[PDB]
């Protein structure tokens, strides 16, 4: 569980992903599809997209980083009583994309590793940690949700 203090912390440096999220949602996809190569085999229409201003000219993939990151700032503002919008994403992330955990804590890693490349002043070590502690959090609760629809990845 988060204290409020680290919610804020989490919801401070998420106003600055907001200045450009599509910009954020490109770093995180391309820096997550080329520290974790198996991922990108998930997105299908992506992998044609074989270098890096190949995947900053793809509007697709741009428009992909934007819901994923609007869908994951969404369950960051409630603040943990999140069970209602994460509930669509593990039914989709648990029986169609099939996304184990591990994935999404290689996913978690790029997010951390943007934010901070991105926003240092606001993204020391309290604030990392929180926000490590917000992630943590989601992935222990979409994977309940992930077995309660079974599969257990
Ligand atoms: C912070 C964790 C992530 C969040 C918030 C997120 C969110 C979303 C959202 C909102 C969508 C579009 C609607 C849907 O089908 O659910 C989606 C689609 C998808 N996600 Fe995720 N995702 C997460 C992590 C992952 C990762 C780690 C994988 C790949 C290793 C992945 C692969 C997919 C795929 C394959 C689609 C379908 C793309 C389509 O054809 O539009 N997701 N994601
Ligand atoms: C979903 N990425
Ligand atoms: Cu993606």
């Amino acid at each position: 569980v988060l204290s409020e203090g680290e919610w804020q912390l989490v919801l401070h440096v998420w106003a600055k992903v907001e200045a450009d999220v599509a910009g954020h949602g490109q770093d995180i996809e391309i820096r997550l599809f080329k520290s974790h190569p198996e991922t990108l085999e998930k997105h299908d229409r992506f992998k044609h997209l074989k270098t890096e201003a190949e995947m900053k000219a793809s509007e697709d993939l741009k428009k992909h980083g934007v819901t994923v990151l609007t869908a994951l700032g969404a369950i960051l503002k409630k603040k943990g009583h999140h069970e209602a919008e994460l509930k669509p994403l593990a039914q989709s992330h648990a029986t169609k994309h099939k996304i184990p955990i591990k994935y999404l804590e290689f996913i978690s890693e790029a997010i951390i590793h943007v934010l901070h490349s991105r926003h240092p002043g606001d993204f020391g070590a309290d604030a990392q940690g929180a926000m490590n502690k917000a992630l943590e959090l989601f992935r222990k609760d979409i994977a309940a949700k992930y077995k309660e629809l079974g599969y257990q990845g």
